[PDB]
């Protein structure tokens, strides 16, 4: 009937958690704590910085100053006007996200107990709500201290995922990783609303694409509809199904509701199929179902969502390493697609700000032309809007279940808590066409039983996969996996980001000017989870890569930023070109990663504040739908063209040396669809240098380059090559 | 799809030597894989197994290969509470190669529709609805006959399961008789010949074929179904046909490559001698007559009969131990003439 929002200003009272945690309102008010204004959706750290109680954790070592608050309790409280409910109507209190272990009280009556930050929480407060002003109170306890209510198995200790993360259902990266800082945090990080449901309401509208015929513009779509229907309403309510696109109604089917759960099949004509980027258009259709009274015409409920007619199949290799990781290929609408995309890490360490970054972050993948994105298991499950943009822009989604590095419990308690989470997340996301795969020693009850049983019963349409320094080194160039998850190369962020997240005295990386040593601030921005003072480790990955490619480490800061970014740019470009050029054996590549979730020194190609590194532009030019690239060969180099579309293309490619300007090759090529084509074998060039690949397709000039020779290269000479080439800046 | 029968049903099966294949109450479709349904089903299976496991007539329990229901819950109950019986996780021309080329040794025959005996029609239909043709239109059923075709919800349509009746009569006899009694006899004769052919075809293909369970002997409601006897006890024509091909020792004729094969099937542990005679109904010409030896627990070929001209019907008369048993075989290809087929059955003197 309506959805009243409870977002806005709340009252937040925080205090250290006693030996016996506070579970009641009386104890929460009796506890000695601090009361400040809070914003919902939000994180408690955001509300305290607004109150001037904590410094900006994105700057210097301030992140460590939030440590004592991991053992704090958080008391959210607000009043609300009760919506009007009539007889038979239900009043549901909806939480999009409670982080994490909380007791929810409405008018002093406990209505629920939350223990999973990744799923929604809905409570029927119809019998406890009162006329007029009502009270809503949420008492959160320490997530870190909650771990000591469990006995960990041997295999749960010592993994990269924190021991505190093993027995609780939270995002593992919040406890600290190599790419995301430790920031357990708490609060109501998603919407809180009040929902009124009629006695006749839609419980679930499951849209399933049975078959698709892109040529004939036909598709068979199934609607699995479950409803709440009083028996007095049986045979008196009708379901009104409506398929439309751009305002034009494609189909309107009506059927009398004689049961609470029905299956409707629709054989559609003149409908386009949903394709990932490059392989066609991401055709979306508005699918609406409403329960209407046959006599009065009253609309009791309406569920609307944009769907896409698409089939997904995971063809597994049976010859070259059958059963080993990466030996598969996605079959979308019967066609074998080549996957190119990035890994999805947290958008923000304070996850209430995630929704404010989705639009910009997804637009990075659109500019990058990613046809796939893997949502990393260390992150929370992204909300509905993220999948809506992936549906709209044709970006397929590989979804991990929130499981971190390490083995988990095999007992009933963890399985039941995980089954509840998987069922909730599968029912919520199974209707998005962008979602194409679920992902979870071969005796793990978690991956081989709990998660697989959920997919078997609630999403039989998508595959489930139980998967739990020179870049030209044979370690990379001899990877046997057809589907690769590239490790990624470190790269110093753009100078503006350094001056924004470092103290003025810490902007320069060299402590006391010593080339080889990092200050305490750069070590923090290398993700040092706990404030243990040491020297070396992950930060050496930066200078090592610059030393291999350019010989020495530049003392000048801007010379170092350009050098470290150039190393990451050439390395990541080489990986994409090496896998695109080794088709059809190679079936996809997902690299780490497009964007950071915190101002840090990472292997991402763009930082938290939107600063695109040099690698971002390099990757953009080798992510084209039709890309002319050069691979190393046995006795020279092989000029080739890769096609990630379903259409053939003609063009002309020219290869020239930067410094000398000598034309190495020029000729016409035919890029057959959905395959890579060899153009010509280029003769080996003398010494170091760099080639220019200029190719025109349909009156559009595209550009690429190839760095030949062996390192170390001269940084000033490499800068001269990039400058003279005129592709980048 | 049915309830579990009570103790007395198994007592009669124990007394009369009828083995019982028991399904667990599971219908067409996949079920829940969660703990709540498994626990509720485990409680049911344990209760029904302990109650029935002592009856000698019960011989089998019966329940994509990852269904927790059939491959875990029900199998664990049998493993712990009845290790003595096997458990099986199993979840229009009758001479069409669809039936005659079934690879299963143990067949669950689909059964053929058959209009009930006239007395049943006048008992379950309104006086104005006893005749099936609405407004006399041959091809259309009234709203009452559509109801007795099992229309679960009162959705007014035309066609569907009821067309299975007239289609079968049209394939075998050409046209649908307008007269009601002519239609009842025709539809019952189609079901009678079809179901008899299936039993004879599987008994005659031993020892590869190991069993046949057909749909079905009795209805649970006054309806138009593929059963051979109705809810009120009205035995259709098929019931008597099946009775003569269910004998312990049955002489039957199967189609062959270049004619027909006269054979005898033995479902006992004892050998029998006899004499079988094969004659044409209309002409009376004796096609075959000779002695046979029916070895126990097997089917035996007696003689290859030469192919007859056109349509007709044969008479199989065999005597064993001073008892005369009878059977018949309808040769030729359809459509047959209903009045001529009625003449063949009348002259044969086996049925009425």
């Amino acid at each position: 009937v309506s959805e009243q929002s409870l977002n806005g200003r709340w009252t937040l009272k925080f205090f250290p958690q006693p030996a016996v945690p506070v579970m009641t309102i009386e104890g929460a008010e009796a506890a000695n704590g601090i009361v400040v204004d809070a914003v919902v959706p939000g994180n408690v750290e955001i509300d305290m910085e607004a109150a001037g109680l904590v410094e900006d954790p994105m700057v210097g070592n301030n992140i460590y100053k939030l440590r004592p608050y991991e053992g704090y309790q958080w008391y959210y409280s607000r009043t609300f006007a009760a919506p009007v409910v009539t007889e038979g109507q239900r009043l549901v209190l909806h939480f999009g996200g409670i982080d994490t272990f909380a007791e929810v009280y409405v008018n002093g009556i406990k209505v629920g107990s939350a223990d999973n930050m990744l799923i929604e929480h809905d409570y029927d407060i119809t019998s406890v709500v009162k006329e007029g002003e009502n009270r809503l109170d949420v008492i959160i306890r320490s997530s870190v201290m909650e771990a000591q209510n469990h006995f960990l198995g041997t295999l749960s200790i010592g993994n990269f995922s924190n021991e505190e993360s093993a027995p609780v259902r939270r995002a593992p990266s919040t406890y600290g990783w190599d790419i995301m800082p430790r920031l357990v945090s708490a609060g109501l990080w998603r919407d809180v609303t009040l929902r009124v449901e009629n006695p006749v309401t839609i419980v679930d509208a499951n849209w399933v694409t049975l078959s698709v015929n892109p040529k004939a513009r036909e598709a068979s779509e199934s609607l699995y509809l479950q409803t709440r229907l009083p028996f007095e309403m049986h045979d008196k309510v009708k379901a009104v199904i409506t398929i439309s696109r751009d305002g034009r109604q494609i189909l309107r089917k009506e059927a009398l509701m004689r049961k609470f759960a029905n299956l409707f099949t629709l054989n559609l004509s003149g409908v386009d199929a949903w394709w990932p980027r490059g392989y066609g258009e991401p055709a979306l259709y508005t699918a609406e179902v409403s329960l209407v009274d046959v006599t009065s015409g009253k609309i009791y409920d309406t569920k609307t969502s944009k769907i896409g007619f698409r089939t997904v199949k995971l063809e597994l290799d049976e010859v070259n390493l059958p059963g080993q990781p990466g030996q598969f290929q996605f079959i979308i609408n019967g066609e074998p697609v080549f996957a190119k995309g990035t890994n999805w890490v947290p958008l923000d360490a304070l996850h209430s700000r995630d929704a404010s970054h989705v639009e910009e972050a997804v637009q990075l993948m659109v500019e990058m032309n990613c046809n796939i994105v893997r949502c990393w298991g260390g992150n929370v499950y992204e909300d509905t809007h993220f999948f809506e943009l992936c549906d709209k822009y044709g970006i397929m989604v590989w979804q991990d279940f929130a499981m971190g590095c390490g083995n988990y419990s095999q007992r009933d308690n963890f399985a039941a808590a995980l089954e509840k989470e998987a069922i909730s997340v599968v029912v919520k996301l199974r209707n998005h066409p962008s979602l194409i795969l679920w992902s979870g020693p071969n005796n793990d009850r978690v991956s081989r039983q709990v998660l697989s049983r959920v997919i078997y019963e609630f999403d039989p349409t998508r595959p489930y996969l139980p998967s739990s320094g020179y870049y030209k080194d044979p370690f990379y160039t001899e990877n046997p996996s057809q589907f690769v998850s590239q490790i990624g190369y470190h790269g110093c962020p753009n100078r503006e980001t350094l001056e924004r997240m470092f103290s003025p005295d810490s902007v320069n990386p060299w402590q006391n000017g010593v080339v080889g040593m990092w200050n305490d601030e750069w070590q923090t921005k290398a993700n040092r989870i706990y404030d243990d003072k040491f020297q070396g480790g992950r930060n050496d990955l930066m200078t090592n890569q610059v030393r291999i490619i350019f010989g020495e480490v530049p003392a000048d800061l801007d010379d170092f930023i350009f050098a470290s970014q150039s190393v990451q740019a050439e390395a990541m470009k080489f990986f994409v070109e090496l896998w695109r050029g080794r088709r059809p054996y190679r079936t996809g590549i997902i690299w780490w990663n497009i964007r950071d979730g915190w101002p840090l020194l990472s292997d991402a190609i763009s930082d938290y504040w939107g600063g695109k590194k040099q690698a971002f532009y390099y990757m953009q030019n080798v992510h084209h739908d039709v890309c002319c690239l050069i691979n190393p060969a046995a006795n020279g180099y092989m000029l080739k063209v890769d096609n990630n579309t379903l259409k053939d293309f003609e063009g002309v490619v020219e290869v020239k040396d930067v410094a000398s300007g000598k034309q190495v090759f020029k000729g016409k090529f035919v890029s057959k669809a959905n395959q890579m084509s060899e153009i010509a074998t280029l003769p080996m060039q003398k010494g170091q240098g760099m080639l220019v690949i200029s190719y025109r397709i349909e009156g559009n000039e595209y550009f690429n380059h190839y760095l030949y020779g062996e390192p170390p290269y001269k940084l000033d000479q490499y800068r001269k090559w990039v400058k003279k080439c005129g592709i980048y800046e």
